[PDB]
């Protein structure tokens, strides 16, 4: 015989313990031990019990089988999250250790030592356990879609349906939970306090924001009112990402040096600085032919020739920018919608009648708060990578070490979008899109989508957007690319260890089914779609860090930059409207600060809004921050080697942030680090 001495670590997480009867399976090269009893004491969450059990002598071990009775007629809550066992026999001299880190239900199977790839040298006992989870992956994990243009979801018709390890922890459960009961609280109390009061001023709407826990006044309460600070948040906002270089104006957009040359200021005219590479422009003609609530479609010309219904409007604007000899970028022309003409015409800063510049600011506000939120957030970071996510399960076995890689970078996704697909919610009460034209504007993004947009170097090179001496103040950028260069490296590292070259990559079939099925299943090319630039296979270790890197950078770093800015950027209404309540005007001279108090969301939209930031941007008391892998399953040294090194180099970043922050008027702080968590869980 053998004696066994056995020790299981527990995670931490609430309902992580058991009180299941839970028994052990011991196979190797010999043979195999029944069902031994781990009999004595408790399996609490964050403990580390000791068992003496004796049995056959396998020999060498290959795998183990824990199995729990599902607990009794008492029991509350049987599942039990294993972190690790770890195991030595009295015959073989060294130690096996078997990570988890995955829910106990019923059987458990697991390997020790460092992971592998499929086509690995190991026992054939250990190929076909392998298999069987696979196979198993596959109906537990299945796909399921909105319609023929939207990325492939989790099939799952509640929260609780989800399986056990994609759900949110109990503690992301309480975070989310209570900040709805908190949303309705602030809302209610707010309600009471405003109740009567007659909204005639810009200023009223700092109300809003006064009784909510948010992390401080949104920085750009004190500010937004001034074109150097409305401009700065192209570059430092919530959606940083439309912004591009305009080497010509378009032809829809008919600016001359005559409407702007009051702007410029450093000597030359439009014609010159369009060269010099200090003019930017963004466009936002994807909202054509968006429906808003109530019943309005945007047209390229606006609205046609159309008591107090909830009606909502939106605007396909284009606008222009320029760097100035101080480094500021200065909006300088706006057109509301994309039809030019004396009913659409071009403002800038110096109309006669200043309220008219303010309204074309609200307008570009508006089309990009709808934009950020729907595309840019929602879309092409929640929607999209959840395929991925959904991908990684059904194919990757828990052995393989891109599995390994991936695991705290896809948590969350899954349970908040299911969350999500069934929280009427908001959208609806809060954005001009609500109601329904907000699910086909995401199927019109989504037909454009392709894998390059994540790709961060390549993205900003294409928008003419990555020289700092053409364009600088752009930390976004800055921080952005650091973030992005770490985590390259550290996945090139990772790969290398596992993969010894490209032939590794073409042999790997669970690597090869992973890309395929999002190819195939995920990211659909269905008709009316441009390709989504998911390739079939991979052919090489470099191609295969360029797909994680993409995917790892958006799940933690590019989902915080586009959400946890939220607060400063929608915090004080005016600042970012995403609901406008009368159409464009289609002549200059009309504006007054009356006619724009009607035209800016009404106080409980405004409140909406804010509850919903506040919802959006609630970190979990559990939340892990990038490149914390205090809860992941390797044991490869090489790879815990390199964990270290990225680790020093995040914190390396991380300080070079403050440093760089502690000069600036107004700090960027959402890609540090200790602010961007590991996925998108919120
Ligand atoms: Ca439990
Ligand atoms: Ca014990
Ligand atoms: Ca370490
Ligand atoms: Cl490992
Ligand atoms: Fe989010």
């Amino acid at each position: 015989h053998a004696i066994y001495n056995v020790e299981v670590e527990t995670g931490d997480r609430e309902h992580a313990g058991t009180d299941a009867t839970i028994t052990i399976r011991i196979t190797g090269a010999k043979g195999r031990t029944d069902y031994l009893k781990l009999d004595k004491g408790s399996f609490e969450a964050g403990s580390k019990e000791q068992y003496t059990v004796q049995g056959f002598d396998v020999g060498d071990i290959q795998l183990i089988e824990l199995h729990s009775d599902g607990g009794g007629y008492w029991s509350g809550d049987p599942d039990w999250f294993v972190n690790r066992v770890i195991i030595i026999s009295s015959t073989q001299d060294r130690v096996y250790s078997f990570p988890c880190f995955r829910w106990v239900i019923k059987d458990m199977v697991l390997f020790p030592g460092e992971a592998t790839l499929p086509f690995n040298e190991v026992p054939a006992i250990v190929s076909e356990q392998r298999q069987k989870e696979l196979e198993q992956r596959k109906l537990t994990y299945q796909w399921d879609y909105v319609s023929d243009d939207m990325p492939g979801n989790i099939k799952a018709k509640t929260h609780d349906d989800l399986p056990r390890d994609v759900q949110f922890t109990d503690e992301k459960s309480r975070s989310y939970q209570e900040s709805r009961k908190a949303a309705l609280v602030n809302l209610g109390i707010g309600s009471l306090f405003t109740m009567f009061e007659n909204w005639d001023s810009y200023d009223d709407y700092h109300i809003l924001y006064r009784n909510w826990i948010l992390g401080g006044t949104p920085n750009m309460a004190d500010r937004w009112h001034e074109d150097r600070w409305f401009g700065y948040q192209f570059l430092n906002g919530a959606n940083p990402v439309i912004l591009t270089r305009c080497d010509a104006l378009p032809s829809n957009f008919p600016v001359t040096n005559e409407h702007v040359n009051a702007s410029l200021d450093r000597g030359k005219n439009l014609d010159e600085e369009i060269k010099d590479g200090h003019i930017y422009i963004v466009d936002f003609k994807v909202l054509v032919g968006a429906k808003s609530y109530g019943g309005p479609v945007l047209e390229d010309i606006g609205y046609k020739v159309p008591d107090e219904a909830d009606i909502r409007y939106c605007a396909a604007p284009l606008a222009l920018f320029y760097v100035n000899k101080l480094g500021h970028l200065m909006p300088i022309a706006i057109q509301i919608n994309q039809e030019p003409g004396p009913e659409n015409p071009i403002w800038t800063p110096h109309e006669e009648n200043e309220h008219d510049w303010m309204m074309a600011k609200f307008w570009l506000g508006v089309a990009e708060s709808n934009f950020h939120q729907l595309n840019t957030h929602l879309l092409r970071t929640h929607l999209t990578t959840e395929s991925f996510a959904l991908s990684t399960w059904r194919n990757l076995a828990s052995a393989h070490p891109i599995f390994k890689l991936l695991q705290p970078h896809i948590y969350g996704v899954l349970a908040i979008d299911t969350i999500g697909r069934k929280e009427g919610g908001i959208v609806d009460q809060s954005l001009s899109l609500g109601g329904g034209g907000h699910v086909t504007f995401m199927e019109k993004c989504f037909k454009e989508v392709n894998l390059q947009d994540y790709h961060l170097p390549n993205a900003l090179k294409k928008r003419g957007v990555d020289d700092p001496s053409k364009l600088p103040g752009f930390y976004y950028r800055d921080d952005g690319l650091a973030l992005w260069e770490a985590i390259e490296t550290f996945i090139g590292e990772i790969i290398a260890i596992f993969y010894k070259n490209d032939d590794d990559v073409k042999r790997d079939n669970e690597i090869q089914s992973w890309i395929y099925d999002v190819h195939k299943n995920g990211w659909r090319v269905n008709p009316g779609h441009q390709d989504h630039g998911v390739p079939a296979s991979f052919e090489s270790r470099e191609q295969l860090k360029e797909v994680l890197t993409s995917l790892v950078f958006t799940f933690s770093c590019q989902h915080a930059a586009v959400n946890f800015s939220q607060k400063d950027h929608y915090g004080f209404t005016p600042n970012a409207p995403a609901i406008l309540r009368h159409p464009p005007p289609k002549k200059k001279g009309e504006a007054t600060l009356q006619s724009i108090l009607s035209t800016l969301p009404s106080k409980s939209q405004a409140a909406k809004a804010i509850a919903t930031v506040y919802i959006l941007t609630k970190f979990s008391e559990d939340e892990r921050y990038l490149g914390n892998y205090s809860a992941t399953a390797w044991e490869d040294k090489d790879a815990l080697d390199a964990i270290n090194r990225f680790q020093d180099k995040l914190e390396d970043i991380s300080k070079k942030i403050k440093q760089r922050n502690e000069n600036l008027e107004v700090p960027y702080i959402y890609l540090l680090p200790e602010r961007i968590p590991n996925g998108t869980a919120i």
